[PDB]
């Protein structure tokens, strides 16, 4: 009993053949404490998954969003895919490890996986914790 990988059910529900998929454009990404992830107006591309440790986006002299363990950092919609930027500031108050991909490196492999994938797209509300709008 504990944090299973199915953060991500469209490979966890995937034959490791998917994941192989993944895989081959797997991405991780690292935040340290007080840490600068993002800068207003970044450009997002892929979307991140925190298994442990404390971060949030600052803006406005307040966090504009407040996540911690099991988070999920990026907007949803995945299947509109659009150009999106984080116009706050992101900001790791804790170590934390995140794991992220380019969402054409997933829709790609996925792509290997038509049922899957096209599911992944409104799968992935299954998750969606923090929703991250442009401006």
């Amino acid at each position: 009993m504990n944090k299973e990988l199915l953060q991500l059910p469209l490979f966890e529900s995937a034959s490791r053949g998917c994941l192989r998929s993944l895989s081959l454009i797997i991405k991780t990404s690292f935040c340290a404490p007080g840490e600068f992830l993002i800068r207003q107006g970044d450009a997002l591309q892929a979307i991140y998954f925190v298994c442990s440790g404390s971060m949030e986006v600052l803006k406005d002299n307040t966090v504009l969003a407040i996540l911690g363990k099991g988070d999920l950092i990026g907007s949803d919609s995945l299947t509109k895919e659009q150009v999106i930027k984080t116009n706050a500031n992101v900001k790791a108050l804790t170590y934390c490890d995140l794991q992220y991909i380019s969402l054409k490196g997933l829709r790609e492999v996925l792509r290997l996986y038509p049922e899957y994938a096209q599911k992944f797209v409104s799968e992935i509300q299954h998750d969606l914790t923090y929703n991250l709008r442009e401006g």
